[PDB]
């Protein structure tokens, strides 16, 4: 067998502890190299401390092969054990019939194990539910809605910036340009957002800023005065939570603006001020050459987010950076009752720091939402000390570029069957899932305009086991390139609006918060059926979900299915290229 | 390729900060399947933002093949960084010439990789110093002497237990016996330990409980009454400081004693106790039913160390537990400034509480010496956060094995790499080497008495990078099996001891802290150089000292090195079965 394919890292996503006495381990295998694993586990305690002929090796546990990424296989067990300790080791077979023991101590013939001591098998010391990764509940029956408020609908014109244009979804905004969206204008259309059936709003920044996205704070205490107020604020909170939809805020703890009271001080009394150690401060003064673009400075004397100047990196290993951040994440939780915090470049800041955060967060509120924003594989970010997700940009993604481009159904499989396997099954229902952002090109842009492939993307990602998200404005197929136009003003005019993509997305909300949302503990299998032909199928005890994706260039044909929930075509049997169709079974 | 034997996991062991600007990067591969590595590397944001034409990706920077297990190789870099951000990937090539990229998005042909995008590579998102890993220096210099304080000296018979045996190092001690030993004793043998070269002390238990082994913890805040009290150990660790002698306790968090204050009020009030919640009651009353082994009972109502029901497990998850074990924890090293923690079976207590310890001794103390005792694979407990280092059992677990059967000695290497390949290469030079304790057998007993076995045992443990320990009484070849065996009284009479052994460990001990210990940031490289002939070579960029150790059935003939710092046989040339030889040589 190919040994060196064959890996089980203890205390990790291979071995975590779901319930005070329930364990899931899983292992890594070369693919199709390895038939059949079974699990040799116990108390390992018992081996020699109890008086009976029974030893716990002797009757093994059948692991279940679940994924495959085209490079490894995967394979899961469930483990219960009322003393809440663990021992184990791993019989591996490969296709050749050879049997070996893998343990902590290496690969053995099972008769040259030292199977009678305990220090022979890996470990699971005693099971810690406190260390544990716990998933909130909430979360499973949401859809979000994120919302960029400088975009989305002008509710107050007295509030407007200087400069502010007409509110046209037409144009195509400059990276300085103001609109005049405000929190006013979010209470205003509440009605839309419950119509289309979301139960959960990401905003964008809100608090005290310069600029039309608000990421260079200036006051983190206080709501933008072009935005709103406090008042308002918590109006708009209590009126989303009658409605049933929770709230989620943007930390952006990672730098702050340059125009903000502390980075204002820097630059008045240099290294003398008190927020010299709050910042990356290289050398003082604190310096950069301006250049043409606002953005960017070569020689910067601190650190900063990329390479703007107007964004100094924040210290926070320094304990009063803690305190002021904590009480800053504190404050808006306290007073004003929202739901999460999605938090900005959350991998440039250390864990220690967020490990502080967690703890302050579930103290206030234990069912606490935390969500990082980290484009690349986040394990660490994950364990269940730190964050609860983060945004699933590397999933996501691997989605867009098989609907988009012509690779292998297989290649798309074995990616996404890669990412689930990096995470704890919890976590992976946890995952934010959103096809497109301020941060990326429009999903309709992306298709080219292209409804058909649009619907496809969005049913895709929303049978995922990932929590989805809508971008404002994808329900009405707004288009745009790369930020800035990603964040035109949000399409209000009915002229204007797709009606049919308008229908299809509630219907669609529809089917994942009333089918896929309410299956009990359900798993979740990728059949390659033909050439760019998909077959989605989530299934628990009772019922079954499957849904067929036709992406090649041919008709296929199916089953009629009984109970039809969502389809393009008008037959019930035939797909034509990249039409799809989801139906409900009974598991027989 | 062997593409399934590839990996790299982020933020950890294989991707670690080793400095403010400097980070360890590590892969592993299928063992001689990869003929080269190159790592491309640089700051993500670089690619885009920066005008130049260069791009990091254009300069790869080469990896080192360090060490093999005989499944994988693990290669190595170290890589600098002034922006304080990495992006990185791997250029893989195997026997065939076949080269491919290696990233967090999977494999690619160079061709096809997108180098452009930040997001394709592994991250290190920033080099945050507050999460490394640290090493305190003063171990490097450090050769440990463990003493188990009721059998090294009687210097007090006034304090003695009822039945105190005559003090006799010929006993075959039981489990209940007591001979006398306290802390006087150890005070009245200070010069014994100088002599010898030792620069630290390991104690077990020293505070008021029932037994002779005193894991079954009273009062966690008074010293044994029939060791001392807490005047003599204040004298005793001033005394210790004084020859240069560092101190390190031993914690027994897991559990507590049923004689104590807590266990007790349980017994009396059941779940009315203020401490019920300090344990593990699964039905109160809180009873079992008494076997004829005092140590073993099948049906405890409550959690305990292994099946014993004098040891209730203690609840480190309730808050109030955790208060009692940190100010425990501080008391001993506030008001009596010992520099170091052994934490009893730290692998059955929870992560949390370990960085809450962790955190309280490094405010305390910031070079303190954090100390678990767990017997399998320990990453999880050695990331920076929690322990220093571990009691290395696997490591001369596996020395033991070589010498006293007859593996190989490529068995040997493979499973000292696979060890050191586990943790950073700070943590490996913090490892606690000792061959045997008061939980195994004697070396001498191991070695069936052949002297010049346990030289070469003890000789090969002393040349590795983790700090050696002497168990008391190896100096002068004490014997004895497992506990209670090894437990024996200590042989002070002149006519029982091997003087020649401890002739031979002074040499050993100072070939350790004057050669060894004084090397700059050596390599080690083990080389098999025959049936069971092994040479051991640990380098800087001045000096090279090697150890050649001949195992095997015949004579061994090596070149007569210049300066000869140990060995065993008369002869410069000429090793004997079980001869070594120690030599330094220049580099050149
Ligand atoms: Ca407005
Ligand atoms: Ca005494």
């Amino acid at each position: 067998g190919n040994l060196a394919g064959i890996m089980h890292r203890p205390d990790s996503e291979m071995a975590y502890v779901v319930n005070e006495q329930t364990v899931n381990i899983r292992l890594r295998t070369a693919k199709d190299d390895i038939v059949s694993v079974e699990l040799l586990a116990g108390d390992p305690y018992s081996l020699r401390s109890l008086p009976t002929d029974e030893k716990f090796y002797q009757v093994p546990k059948q692991m279940t092969k679940i994924m495959s990424d085209g490079i490894s296989d995967f394979w899961q067990v469930t483990v219960t054990e009322p003393k809440r300790r663990l021992a184990y080791a791993f019989l591996v077979t490969d296709m050749l019939g050879i049997q070996k023991i893998y343990s902590d101590k290496g690969f053995f013939k099972v008769a040259d194990a030292d199977l009678m001591d305990m220090n022979f098998y890996f470990r699971m010391p005693f099971f810690q539910t406190i260390d544990q990764y716990n998933a909130p509940e909430w979360v499973t029956d949401t859809v979000w809605y994120q919302i960029f408020p400088e975009r989305f609908a002008n509710g107050d014109v007295s509030n407007d910036p200087v400069g502010t244009k007409p509110w046209d979804s037409t144009d195509h905004p400059g990276r300085e340009d103001f609109y005049g969206g405000d929190l006013q204008g979010i209470l205003d259309h509440l009605d839309h957002l419950q119509e289309l059936g979301i139960s959960g709003i990401y905003l964008n920044p809100i608090f005290q800023a310069p600029s039309n996205h608000k990421y260079d704070t200036q006051d983190y205490m206080t709501v933008d005065p072009h935005f709103g107020d406090a008042k308002l604020f918590k109006q708009l909170v209590q009126a989303a939570h009658e409605r049933g939809i929770r709230v989620m805020l943007d930390a952006v703890f990672n730098h702050i603006g340059d125009k903000s009271v502390q980075w204002q001080d820097v630059l008045k009394n240099e290294q003398a001020s008190p927020y010299a150690d709050w910042f990356h401060i290289h050398q003082f003064p604190a310096t950069y050459t301006p250049t043409d673009n606002f953005e960017f400075a070569a020689d910067a004397t601190y650190d900063t987010f990329d390479y703007t100047p107007h964004m100094p990196k924040l210290n926070t290993s320094n304990p009063e950076v803690v305190d002021y951040l904590l009480n800053i994440a504190t404050y808006w939780v306290k007073e004003f009752d929202i739901d999460a915090w999605r938090l900005n470049v959350a991998n440039e800041i250390d864990h220690h720091f967020w490990r502080k955060f967690h703890d302050a967060m579930m103290a206030l509120k234990p069912d606490f939402y935390i969500l990082g924003e980290i484009w690349h594989t986040s394990q660490s970010w994950l364990v269940g000390d730190e964050f609860t997700a983060v945004m699933n940009y590397s999933y996501t993604g691997a989605i867009l570029q098989y609907f988009l481009e012509n690779e292998s159904a297989d290649a798309l499989v074995q990616k996404m069957s890669h990412q689930l396997m990096l995470y704890r099954d919890a976590t992976n229902r946890m995952m934010f899932n959103t096809v497109d952002s301020h941060d990326t090109p429009r999903l309709m842009t992306l298709a080219h305009e292209d409804k058909q492939l649009a619907k496809s993307i969005l049913t895709f990602t929303f049978m995922q086991p990932g929590v989805p998200s809508i971008y404002y404005g994808t329900e009405y197929g707004m288009t745009g390139e790369n930020d800035p136009d990603d964040r035109k003003p949000m399409v209000w005019q009915p002229e204007l609006q797709d009606h049919d993509l308008y229908d299809f997305m509630q219907k669609l909300v529809q089917v994942r918060r009333q089918v896929i949302a309410k299956l009990s503990d359900d798993k979740i299998i990728f059949d390659v059926i033909g050439e760019r032909q998909i077959r989605l199928t989530r299934e628990d005890n009772q019922t079954r979900i499957v849904g067929v994706f036709n992406n090649g260039t041919t008709d296929l044909t199916v089953a009629q299915p009984t109970s039809i929930l969502l389809k393009t075509n008008q037959s019930e049997t035939q797909l034509a290229p990249n039409d799809f169709m989801i139906w409900t079974e009974p598991v027989r």
